């Protein structure tokens, strides 16, 4: 049940600005429950890639999470970044148009006008955001478990309890985030999943946009990111030191993995 696609990985492959494949892009016409959307994907991945929604937090726009499209695709994933009908949208939205955002990438993977027309294996799908679009995936994730994996980053939501989750969730942290705090945030969120794969990693010195397009620690975000995507979404155990590890990086304040098994 593994899905393998480009050379075998290195830490300097991973920490890179792209992986092994070229990325094109393009702009959905008429977006279906959502505001709008950048569609990148790999032009020659050797095989069928899972899609991955990423959705941004309270005010923002693509800009904000954009960096996350090409470096995912890059390596091999077909990835679509919304904006959100509204900018004020709140996590239950968010996550009901990051599933849209999804389902139409599927939609167009059957249609034959699109340049993503058959790229995409459909039963191979992920999750992401930032803050309340962070609070969306995890929603997302909840209600559809049969979602590979989830990565979010400073993610927020007015509950914390996350337990019914068992979808494999990485959170990345934000060590001085004032918005989303760890300790009230990000932390319970993380400490509420018992029943999956999951791991935290806490940036030092963060503000709440720490994860985000124009951050200085996207060599060792980008690469954790890949990594969890390429586990799960692929089933793809190369990755599994690279998901699983303690970066050991003086960029990393805390380090927290459960169920991640090597
Ligand atoms: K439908």
């Amino acid at each position: 049940g593994s899905h393998m696609r480009g050379p075998n990985p290195t830490a300097a492959s991973l920490e890179a600005s792209a992986g092994p494949f070229t990325v094109r892009s393009f702009t959905v016409s008429r977006p279906s429950g959502y505001g709008a959307g950048t569609v990148y994907y790999p032009t020659n991945a050797g095989g069928t890639v899972g899609a991955i929604a990423i959705v941004p937090g309270y005010t923002a726009r693509q800009s904000s999470i954009k960096w996350w499209g090409p470096r995912l695709a890059s390596h091999g994933f077909v990835v679509i970044t919304i904006d959100t009908n509204s900018t004020l949208d709140q996590p239950e939205s968010r996550s009901s148009q990051q599933m849209a955002a999804l389902r139409q990438v599927a939609s167009l993977n059957g249609t034959s006008s699109s340049p993503i027309y058959g790229k995409v294996d459909t039963a191979r799908m992920g999750v992401m955001g930032w803050s309340m679009g962070g609070g969306g995936s995890l929603i997302s994730a909840a209600n559809n478990p049969s979602l590979k994996a989830a990565v979010v980053q400073a993610p927020w939501h007015s509950s914390t309890n996350f337990s019914s989750v068992t979808v494999p969730t990485l959170i990345f942290a934000c060590e001085n985030d004032s918005i989303a705090p760890v300790n009230s945030s990000a932390l319970p969120i993380y400490d509420s999943m018992s029943r999956n794969a999951k791991q935290f990693l806490e940036i030092c010195g963060g503000s709440h946009s720490c994860a985000n397009t124009g951050n200085s620690d996207q060599a060792l975000i980008g690469k954790k990111g890949v990594a969890w995507m390429k586990r799960f979404m692929d089933n793809d155990t190369r990755y599994s030191t690279f998901a699983c590890e303690n970066p050991n990086s003086t960029r990393v304040c805390d380090f927290r993995t459960a169920n991640c098994s090597l």
